């Protein structure tokens, strides 16, 4: 019923795997940690998202922990889907397609996977037997090795593979939490097999400092450690093999967090020989770096690519060898990058290169992943610097992977301003063209953003600064609609940045609630702060859009509604229960004052449905099964109530909805193919009737219009 379009950013997240199909030129796939999988469509020159049909119940399948194609069947595609292994996350599943991801069938697995956990960029854990495509293997993170003999429709544990093989296959992430990393890859040795019969020789890499490489000679019936293997580091990839030489990348951690050592090994099983072939050595002192990935040219078995990982001396490098590891050349330092597709990438640095792949039909064409998208070479074989430099382009059309944290559609200015994880955000001058990030000071996360209802040129945002060590001020304000920004003169005396921020209708007052700090009021952008009187620290404050004297608050811990009529100096408890907010990416109360009427507020919560607060009264407008995220925009007809938009569950069905009768009746405006999991930050456009924006937890921002 609506047409949904991506807000153009360009990648923006960590692509954890890339894969060419050797049976068809121009066919490739990508997997991501938070945002599903993609098929490169040579005819449209774009990546096509393959898992937007995931509904709200299946948000955890957006993390793609592994993927595989059948070398003998260009139509087959297999995804190992599962994002977290913690208690609130469901079991994993193999999604199988026999039309390149157009449709999927689902095999539920009895264990969980780690699509957005440590080791997510190790691969590939899922593999198809290259001589009998009926057979697949899947390495789990904490449940051993699993096998299918019916093209992934049913799975059973490989009883002969010991669970103890995964001993020590855990690690701490950046915030201290232990995670099950388990198996890093499963590799068939195709040279060992013949068409029609299961491949006899199979390698299994385990992300552990103990024995990390296992091999079977009898199609998985028995298992042994590979003789002579190095120990103490964790393998992440195993490539090559067709000429009898295998290439394995190692780090001192599973990745992507915290790598500070590693190695690159060449393994020649016929000679029982192991040779360290790392392009550059580890530092004698100070932090080292890992080898994030290795790949072999499908047409040229002695041609290798290998990436450093978390090299900060000075930055990461990608190396090429054409003689099996004997000599290497650096690639990126002398290369040219085209940022015209995503201008903001000119200020990014290639990093987190945990996956590489070379086009099996054109050795000139190689992909490497970063923590912000894919780069693609044009002339990897043919370049000669400086007159003919290696050329990289941002092959990311159709691929959108940001996790927005807040969205703003102001009464004037750009139609959308975003607050995004990792890359701060944008003033979206054009929704269909990628932009530069906000001018002025640079935040890590953009967490909260707001604009004055009656003076929309005044914008404020807050967020994080990763590895903050120089007292960076984490709230910023603009007076020209987000074109230029200035930091607040100080932070309030309590809290740790981020949180939620709001600005009154005439731009004279800002209320900022830093993380764990409670609410603080300023009338001079942080020159001075006062604690807001009469609110618990867990309250979130929103401004009226019309009357600068009016503000509102919902205590997230209790669901109680508070009200201010003194420009947010103080708040009274209204006596009214509006419900606690749905847990989302950022648990935030859904309180939306009427852009056109002072003192009219629309609210939503899972517990109470959709409500209107006006004239000291709460009216329940409707009671959907779960009202999660509420937005307000221009009425479709003049004189009619403002349009309301809802992401949630109505009559057992999840989706995104619009009400035209003031929130009493809802109509579904997306369809099952465009559910994107659990959309949030539903945001109307006060200037465009029918327009709605919403965030997704790894597929970026979308906007829709009727028809
Ligand atoms: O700015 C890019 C890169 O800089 C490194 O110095 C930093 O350590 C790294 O986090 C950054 O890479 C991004 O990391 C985030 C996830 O960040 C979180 O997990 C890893 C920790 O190292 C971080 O401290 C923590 O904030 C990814 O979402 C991005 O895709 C990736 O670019
Ligand atoms: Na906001």
């Amino acid at each position: 019923p609506y047409q949904w379009r991506s807000v153009a950013i360009g990648g923006g997240g960590f692509v954890t795997g890339v894969l060419f199909h050797p049976a068809e030129r121009g066919l490739a796939y990508a997997r991501t940690d938070v945002g599903g999988a993609y098929r490169w469509d040579a005819q449209a020159q774009q990546w096509t998202a393959l898992t937007d049909w995931l509904g709200a119940d299946d948000w955890n399948l957006m993390g793609i922990d592994a993927f595989a194609v059948d070398p003998a069947d260009a139509d087959a595609l297999y995804l190992a889907a599962g994002t977290y292994m913690h208690e609130r996350a469901g079991n994993a599943a193999v999604l199988r397609s026999f039309n390149r991801g157009r449709t999927f069938e689902r095999a539920d697995l009895p264990f969980k996977l780690g699509g957005n956990q440590l080791g997510r960029a190790n691969g590939e854990r899922l593999a198809v037997d290259p001589h009998d495509g009926r057979v697949l293997l899947l390495g789990s993170r904490d449940a051993g090795l699993w096998r299918s003999d019916d093209r992934g429709a049913h799975w059973a544990k490989v009883a002969s593979f010991p669970d103890a093989a995964l001993a020590g296959a855990t690690a701490r992430n950046h915030v201290g939490r232990e995670q099950a990393v388990g198996i890093a890859f499963v590799v068939f040795d195709a040279a060992s097999g013949n068409t029609g019969t299961p491949t006899p020789r199979i390698y299994v890499g385990v992300s552990t400092e103990q024995t990390s490489l296992y091999v079977s000679e009898d199609a998985g019936r028995s298992w042994a450690p590979v003789a002579g293997q190095p120990r103490g580091l964790r393998p992440s990839h195993m490539a090559g093999g067709s000429d009898g030489h295998w290439y394995l990348s190692y780090g001192d951690q599973p990745g992507p967090d915290l790598m500070a050592g590693g190695a690159l090994w060449k393994f020649t099983p016929a000679q029982g020989r192991w040779r360290e072939i790392s392009p550059i050595p580890q530092p004698a002192s100070g932090d080292g770096f890992g080898w994030g990935a290795v790949a072999v040219d499908p047409q040229q078995p002695q041609v290798l690519l290998a990436s450093t990982f978390r090299r900060r001396t000075p930055r990461d490098e990608l190396y090429r060898s054409v003689d099996g590891g004997k000599h290497w050349a650096p690639l990126l330092a002398d290369a040219v990058f085209d940022h015209s597709a995503a201008p903001w990438t000119a200020h990014a640095t290639p990093h987190w290169m945990g996956a590489l792949a070379i086009d099996p039909f054109d050795g000139n064409h190689a992909l490497f992943v970063t923590g912000y998208g894919i780069w693609a070479s044009r002339n990897l074989q043919d370049f000669a610097a400086p007159q003919r430099p290696l050329q990289w382009w941002f092959q990311d059309r159709g691929l959108e992977e940001t996790v927005p944290l807040d969205l703003l559609s102001p009464m004037a200015g750009a139609h959308l301003l975003s607050a995004l994880g990792d890359i701060d955000g944008f003033r979206h001058d054009e929704l269909d063209r990628a932009q530069l990030q906000y001018a002025g000071p640079r935040l890590t996360n953009g967490e909260s953003i707001d604009a004055a209802g009656q003076a929309p040129q005044w914008v404020v945002r807050s967020g994080t600064v990763r590895d903050r060590r120089n007292n960076e001020i984490r709230a910023l304000y603009s007076r020209d609609g987000g074109k230029q920004w200035t930091a607040f003169a100080s932070e309030p005396p309590a809290g740790q940045g981020a949180g939620s921020i709001a600005i009154g209708a005439d731009a004279a007052q800002v209320v900022w609630a830093p993380e764990r700090g409670g609410n603080w009021r300023t009338s001079d952008f942080g020159a001075q702060w006062q604690r807001v009187d009469g609110l618990p620290d867990t309250a979130v404050v929103m401004a009226d859009r019309v009357d600068a004297r009016r503000w509102y608050a919902v205590d997230v811990a209790s669901g109680q509604l508070y009200e201010s009529t003194d420009a947010a100096r103080s708040f009274r408890a209204t006596g009214v229960q509006v419900g606690s907010p749905a847990r989302d990416e950022r648990t935030r109360p859904q309180l939306r004052p009427d852009p056109w009427r002072a003192g009219v507020v629309y609210l939503a919560s899972p517990g109470k449905g959709v409500m209107r607060w006006q004239d000291g009264t709460l009216q329940v407008l409707s009671q959907p099964d779960e009202a999660r995220s509420l937005g307000i925009g221009k009425a479709l007809r003049a004189g009619a109530p403002p349009a309301l938009y809802l992401a949630g569950r109505v009559q057992g069905v999840d989706g995104v909805f619009r009400s035209d009768d003031g929130g009493v009746q809802w109509q579904r405006i997306n369809d099952d193919a465009h559910r994107f999991g659990r959309p949030y930050s539903v945001t109307g456009d006060p200037r465009i009737a029918g327009r709605v924006y919403f965030a997704t937890g790894g597929r970026g921002i979308f906007y829709g219009d009727p028809r």
